[PDB]
Formats: structure tokens, C-alpha cells, sequence
């Protein structure tokens, strides 16, 4: 299951599948603030890209994150390693109902961010998984209009090159395709 829209020179594509086994250049990981290895999404990527993938992003929690927390909606791109992707930008979703006046604000925020950084480095195409979802309890309709709402508006707004959502169920694909197919409409 795939569906396809044209938004200026750029495209969106929602689809079902793995993202450890994804075409684009980058993927983005649904990550933890310590940028330690976890279930889910982070789980797979891990073991996917093999243990590099671990050290590096712990070289960079030494080196760029002076020792702490990457802060929720916030960035940062390694190597894919053993992954068919060249890089994973890295984000810290918000927990469910943690902060419920700020966090679609900072689930936005994952999204303008990673995409910022692929416009500002040239890196043409990327997928997201569906960012919070899993361990982190945001409800799914709700995470899907603000997910689709971000990239749809970022890419009304600026050159990216290809952006893809791959969803790990069929259940959470039908969710995206409902609420792509009413901000197409709108
Ligand atoms: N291989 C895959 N391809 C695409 N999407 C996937 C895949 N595997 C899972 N998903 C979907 O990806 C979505 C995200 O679910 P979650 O993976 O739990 O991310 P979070 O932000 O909620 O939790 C981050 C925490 O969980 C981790 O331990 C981190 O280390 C943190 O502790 C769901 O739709 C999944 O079905």
C-alpha cells in the first residue's frame, strides 16, 4: 500500500513498510534523549545498522551534546552503517500527555527540523516512522495530522527533493490516508 502527491518540485509518499529497508537517503529515528539503544522503531534501526551506530551516536552525545539529553524536537544526523540509507537524523519525540500544552508544538518540531536539516544539506530524500506512536503513547490520529500537517506546509515552502512516511502497520497507514486525502482536499 503507497500513496503519492506532487507539492511544488517536491513529492510526499505515505507507504507500508520497513524503514530499515528504505531507498531514501536518509531515515529518520524515532529516538531517546540519551541516544541509547531502545525497542520499537529505535530497536530496529539499531539492529539494522549494526553496533557502530550505538558509538557513534554516543560520540555524539560526548562531543556535540556536551554529555547530556538531545532536547525533545531536536536533531542530529549520523551515519546509516549497515543500513541500505546513507544517514539517520535522530529526534526525541514528545511523551504522550508529559506536557500537553506543548507537545504539538515539539512533535512539529521533529519534522521542520529533520527536513530543514535535509534542505539546508542537500541529502534529496528522507522517511519518517511514525514519530511518538510507539512507547511514547501519542495517540495515532492525532500525531498524523500534526506529522502530515509539518511536512505538507514545509513543503509548500521550501525545496527538499522526496519525503516518505513508512508506516510498520497497515492499521496506521489507513490513518495517514485518511488525513493526507482531507489536507489534499483542503
Ligand atoms: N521497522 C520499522 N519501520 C517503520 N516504522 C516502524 C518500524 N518499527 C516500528 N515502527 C513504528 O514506528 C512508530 C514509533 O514507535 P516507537 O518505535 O516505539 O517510537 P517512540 O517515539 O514512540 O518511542 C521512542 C522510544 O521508544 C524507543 O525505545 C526509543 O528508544 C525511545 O525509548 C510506531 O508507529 C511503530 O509501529
Amino acid at each position: 500500500a503507497s500513496m503519492k502527491h506532487n507539492i511544488n518540485d517536491n513529492t510526499l509518499e505515505i507507504v507500508v513498510g520497513d524503514i530499515t529497508k528504505e531507498t531514501t537517503n536518509v531515515i529518520v529515528n524515532a529516538a531517546n534523549g540519551s541516544l541509547l539503544g531502545g525497542v520499537g522503531v529505535d530497536g530496529a534501526i539499531h539492529h539494522a545498522a549494526g553496533p557502530e551506530l550505538l558509538k557513534a551516536c554516543q560520540e555524539m552525545r560526548n562531543n556535540e551534546l556536551n554529555g547530556e539529553e538531545l532536547p525533545t524536537g531536536e536533531v542530529i544526523i549520523t551515519s546509516g552503517f549497515q543500513l541500505p540509507s546513507r544517514f539517520i537524523i535522530h529526534t526525541v519525540g514528545p511523551i504522550w500527555n508529559q506536557t500537553p500544552d506543548l507537545q504539538e508544538e515539539l512533535l512539529a518540531n521533529c519534522y521542520r527540523n529533520a527536513l530543514e536539516l535535509v534542505k539546508v544539506k542537500k541529502l534529496s530524500s528522507i522517511s519518517f516512522p511514525s514519530i511518538s506512536t510507539g512507547v511514547y503513547g501519542y495517540p495515532i490520529h492525532e500525531a498524523a495530522a500534526i506529522a502530515l500537517q509539518t511536512i505538507i506546509q514545509f513543503l509548500q515552502e521550501n525545496d527538499v527533493g522526496l519525503v516518505k512516511v513508512v508506516l510498520f502497520s497497515e492499521r496506521d497507514y489507513s490513518i495517514y490516508q485518511e488525513k493526507l486525502k482531507y489536507l489534499i482536499e483542503k
